[PDB]
């Protein structure tokens, strides 16, 4: 349980505190190692003595590591409002398609709406007073699912329950999925029903 | 600074150009044994040799570590992304219920007769005071408007897809006279009063 936002900011965090243990260690490390020089300076094994000539090399190190950790530390608003801003961003576009989508549906259900209609049936079938031809089979198809979409009101089911059913079969449509319904595919039908949207047709229906 | 790569801290540069620095270095203390004769400047690089090699076994060290946490990052997000895409295309089917139960609901509001029954408790119908009433009628003309000519279907869609947005989000926002918070829990008890379930018949 946590957000994209948090898991960036704990890689920030594990980061500096990774240079705070790493520097912690050659800090460590170098006090070890000025104890060991001490201890031959007053006077005083093999293997020690080994590890007193690294004592530049500690001693190097820990420029490098303390550098990094100063840039890192001011360095973390440069990449952390950076994501801040990049995820902000991002939230809006898929609020505006979320929106978009939400107005796609709507004119879907339009379409859909009028489809139920006998008169609007029979100028799909016979491509009259401006809609587009549809062959018998593609017609039946927007027919079936305008039953799916846009039913008459079932009393044996509740509210909530049809206009559930009803949602799903919106949402798959807008998808337009390969999946199979009505005997074609959503993909199909969303197809169709761009040509339908964009035909004109729907603009001003007579009684 | 060149030590980022897709926003997570990379010393994988560093450590190609200490290497690149080690190997010319090398080269130079070979020229150096077979017997030529160097500039001063590079026979003072050949001197940071060793502290050469000390820096590329140090940064070498120090990717060990920021790869993990570059790693363990990617594993996070990818669990995170999962999550929310998840969650959020539940909340959107949910949406989608409610704004077409609530467009039943408004939809029936448009009626005189429904209008009737909420005007005296008629019914199943919860009584409302007629301001109440007005708040919903005058919000049904914007949410299920008749339709107007003058706009596009996809223009009229639009304005109606706002109101439906703007209703579930419930804010404090001014509309019709009231807010679509006092909106929202309006519709709330007309959906969860029963009247719709079965609507009379005049």
């Amino acid at each position: 349980a946590a957000s994209p936002s948090q898991a960036y900011e704990t890689y920030i965090e594990n980061g500096l505190i990774c240079l705070k243990h790493k520097i912690r260690n050659i800090e460590k490390k170098k006090l070890k190692l000025e104890d060991y020089k001490d201890r031959l300076k007053s006077g005083e094994n093999p293997d020690q003595l080994e590890a007193v000539e690294k004592y530049e090399e500690v001693l190097h190190n820990l420029e490098f590591a303390k550098e990094l950790q100063k840039t890192f530390s001011g360095l973390s608003l440069d990449l952390l409002k950076a994501q801040k801003k990049a995820q902000r961003r991002e939230h809006m576009l898929k609020l505006e398609a979320e929106k978009k989508k939400l107005r796609t549906i709507l004119q879907v259900q339009y379409v859909l709406q009028n489809l139920t209609q006998e008169h609007v049936q029979k100028d799909f079938k016979g491509g009259l007073n401006g809609a587009v031809y549809l062959p018998s089979k593609e017609l039946d198809y927007l027919i079936k699912f305008s039953k799916l979409t846009c039913p008459e009101r079932n009393e044996s089911l509740s509210v909530e329950d049809q206009m559930e059913q009803s949602s799903l079969y919106f949402w798959d449509l807008l998808e337009g999925s390969e999946k199979a319904v009505v005997g074609t595919t959503y993909k199909h039908l969303k197809d169709l029903l761009s040509k339908l949207l964009n035909s004109g047709y729907f603009e001003s229906i007579p009684v």
